[PDB]
């Protein structure tokens, strides 16, 4: 069994930063864990790979010729704690659909035999700005069967949340895709956890974890490095280890409940935000 | 004449009440000004109509049969200042592409005569964390002549402005949508405005104003006003009035440079953000 999973929210709310360190805990631990990279940014393995980034499957595709002449030995990486790390690209801007890659990536990795037997854990690093197109195809296709929401007191962080709620209800006909937690990646505000509790009671989820605002992770990453590799006793490493075995332990995977605006606004207001 | 204007920028970065303060200020000074919001959130002319937010284009079609059913005096709601004020709307999430009804909006107001000669502005406020569908539309179809970017020293939005970049220069073959600045919307950190004058130098353009971080703006939009109408003698009136004069004086409009992440993460190392 391996569990898929994927990670969404607005763009700069640390999806990339929470799951790159949440995984290099999982591997800590002894876990296998493949990261795709689903966001046009495809800086989502660069911190498991000590790397400026990575190239993507649109572009060694259409360096190969087509995508069925890449091999999959060429196109996975593996870094920090054997990782096997993968980012999809996409069209440039103004050309296409932004997440048109993605759907090519996840289709190539399902028919080449990537999900192997022996791993543990994929996660899949989603643009969650818009839900359409290959960003909602992980949702749509019922390839992430574990959705966790990084969000923050940000009232459009909190939007983009309850949007993405809304893309897993629409799709909750068929399949198993859940939504199984939100993940507070601190602004350093007061109440701010309190709020995103009062937030996942509201959707039926739970906040799985506070993540702090901590400089080491800038310091972590202008070396291309994980906070769990660049400094295993410093207290933000702890709080990613922390993170990593509620996911493991987590058993709560429900078909949300999304909130109007006139809730999204009673909560800023109550919390005093 | 009308100058056709659009407000571009990452989800978050304060598009909506950037344009909404300006466009205020201009109503201030005498000008007749529509704004036509191009965001799936739809909250982009609340604070011109003291209300929650306004009904979509694509709602009343719906309501009224098809698009053609709908009449633009019905449609069009006017607020502080005469300011004229429109909502898109788009599709719900998990369902067709998010930028759908921007593609419908803006070719129902050209069809229906909105654009009447006694305008001085348009403004667009459109999502900008991916650029295609109908969020690409007012730069591939020569609808928006001169972009401002909304950015701030975040990463991220720097990012965003970079890729908006792109979709100008993309086009620019046909048309004359132009970049004509950044707006850096202040975090309040060291050397903000340094970075985002450096940004714009590399791009071809300029940083066309620095909007400070003021509390005044959340007391004035929980009374669902501007800050212009809410206290004209605030500090931040001021701002928003200075942004307001430098637009309408401003002749710089260029086919931008797009720069690499190298330079990005060079212009964040060398300010020591
Ligand atoms: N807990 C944290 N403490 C300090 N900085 C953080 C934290 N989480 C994220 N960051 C920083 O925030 C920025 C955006 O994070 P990132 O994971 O790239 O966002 P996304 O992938 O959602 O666009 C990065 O500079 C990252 O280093
Ligand atoms: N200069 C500012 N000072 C204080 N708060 C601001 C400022 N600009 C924006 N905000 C706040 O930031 C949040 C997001 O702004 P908004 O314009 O809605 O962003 P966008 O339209 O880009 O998603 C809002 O709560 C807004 O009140
Ligand atoms: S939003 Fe991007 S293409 Fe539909
Ligand atoms: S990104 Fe939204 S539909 Fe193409
Ligand atoms: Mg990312
Ligand atoms: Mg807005």
């Amino acid at each position: 069994a391996m569990r898929q999973c994927a990670i969404y929210g607005k763009g700069g709310i640390g999806k990339s930063t929470t799951t790159q360190n949440l995984v290099a805990a999982l591997a800590e631990m002894g876990k296998k864990v493949m990261i795709v990279g689903c966001d046009p940014k495809a800086d989502s393995t660069r911190l498991i790979l000590h790397s400026k980034a990575q190239n993507t499957i649109m572009e060694m595709a259409a360096e190969a010729g087509t995508v069925e002449d890449l091999e999959l030995e060429d196109v996975l990486k593996a870094g920090y704690g054997g990782v096997k790390c993968v980012e999809s690209g996409g069209p440039e801007p103004g050309v296409g659909c932004a997440g048109r890659g993605v759907i090519t990536a996840i289709n190539f990795l399902e028919e080449e035999g990537a999900y192997e037997d022996d791993l543990d854990f994929v996660f899949y690093d989603v643009l969650g700005d818009v839900v359409c197109g290959g960003f909602a195809m992980p949702i749509r296709e019922n390839k992430a069967q574990e959705i966790y929401i990084v969000c923050s007191g940000e009232m459009m962080a909190m939007y983009a949340a309850n949007n993405i709620s809304k893309g897993i209800v629409k799709y909750a006909n068929s399949g198993s895709v859940r939504l199984g937690g939100l993940i507070c990646n601190s602004r350093n505000t007061d109440r701010e956890d309190e709020l995103i509790i009062a937030l996942a009671n509201k959707l039926g989820t739970q906040m799985i974890h506070f993540v702090p605002r901590d400089n080491v992770v800038q310091r972590a990453e202008i070396r291309r490095m994980t906070v769990i590799e660049y400094d295993p006793k410093a207290k933000q490493a702890d709080e990613y280890r922390a993170l990593a075995r509620k996911v493991v332990d987590n058993k709560l995977l429900v078909i949300p409940n999304p909130i109007t605006m006139d809730e999204l606004e009673e909560l800023l207001m109550e919390f005093g935000i």
